[PDB]
């Protein structure tokens, strides 16, 4: 049993999403006519920063002391399969999706005084906001919820010959030991080629 | 400055946010076109089968090479960069995103189940460029969420497409100067712009040590 609340200024983007997922429009917690959620940065720089006031009101309504507050950010701790396993047994995730140049840092800092907060990144690339990260996190976590290292080698299915390209003969041989051995080898070879860091080697 | 992206998936509805993400100005200008295709269009049988049991045994199913082969034959050309999300891929990084942002045609092949018969990529690679990539060290149900991430990271680097314009980035602040007992760091209001730059550099250094020491 898990509840996920997602807060965003683009609730439309969350449509592709024992478990309930609710999406909230951040602008619901504004009071001005223009529904402003952003302001220019202190200290200079391009772009806009999301106001802490509006976020504070939203999270006040949605969160409890037992909530795990998830804040996607390119400067976050890495979100990995380990993280997904850890969050898979949580009762309540709230995912705060930023836009513009992100959310005023005091939102997470203040939240951390009364709940657990996790600033995380889903990978070493830049997005325009937290919504795609939210989709990734939700997918990776929900598939691990009860009741729902190395790289994987290549997989094959019928026909055994296609366009003059054959399924590796060992996979047709019914020899479980030889097949397991071949698959372990294919895995380790793919890992050293594509992800040498996983085996403790320098990256290209 | 212009790019066509074709996405092939058994869940075309999943790619709805991307079409929503696209400003009319870039489309009208012919700067960008994202098309999504139902893989089942290329199935051969009345049951519209896209998957079959894996050779050598094991759990799950593998996507059929015959179906994918027909789809890619129709959609791809010699200029195509074929992108195949997979947890076993090379890492997709910002460097990758910058490279791909200058391409004219991306085709993203979204798998499901235990992925796509390897001969599809191997065959495709004999007449176009193929890139098997992973967006991170976690496991998804299929390639669609990865496609969303890749499309966003690439298209935001193409001038005027999405509307937007080393160490980790540091914290950002805006009004009010004091909020729930927390003050914006006074240096940011000091008007000492060299000092502010140095402060930001130190925040970035500390954050990187704490969160991503691998980058150091
Ligand atoms: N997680 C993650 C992210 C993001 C991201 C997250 C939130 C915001 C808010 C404004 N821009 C954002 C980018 N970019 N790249 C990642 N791996
Ligand atoms: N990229 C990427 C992926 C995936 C992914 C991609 C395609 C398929 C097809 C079946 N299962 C998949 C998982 N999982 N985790 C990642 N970083």
């Amino acid at each position: 049993s898990m509840k996920i609340d997602v807060v965003t200024i683009f609730p439309e983007y969350l449509q592709p999403v024992l478990v309930d997922v609710a999406v909230h429009d951040l602008r619901r917690w504004t009071h001005d006519v223009h529904k402003s959620v952003d302001d220019s940065p202190y200290g200079g720089g391009p772009g806009m920063v999301m106001k802490p006031t509006v976020w504070g009101d939203a999270l006040d309504e949605i969160c409890t002391s037992e909530t795990l507050l998830v804040v996607p950010t390119p400067a976050g701790y890495p979100f990995t399969q380990e993280t997904a396993w850890q969050w898979s047994t949580e009762d309540h995730l709230v995912i705060a999706c930023g836009r513009y140049e992100g959310i005023d840092q005091r939102v997470a800092d203040d939240a951390a005084t009364r709940m657990r907060v996790r600033e995380v990144s889903i990978g070493d690339y830049v997005l325009n906001g937290g919504e795609a990260a939210a989709l990734v996190i939700i997918e990776a976590v929900l598939r691990l919820v009860p009741g729902v290292s190395l790289l994987e080698g290549p997989s094959y299915t019928r026909p055994p010959s296609w366009r003059g390209m054959d399924v590796p003969p060992v996979l047709l041989s019914g020899d479980h030991a030889k097949i397991a051995a071949w698959r372990a080898e294919q895995s380790r070879q793919r890992t050293i080629e594509r992800r040498p860091d996983l085996l403790g080697f320098d990256s290209p």
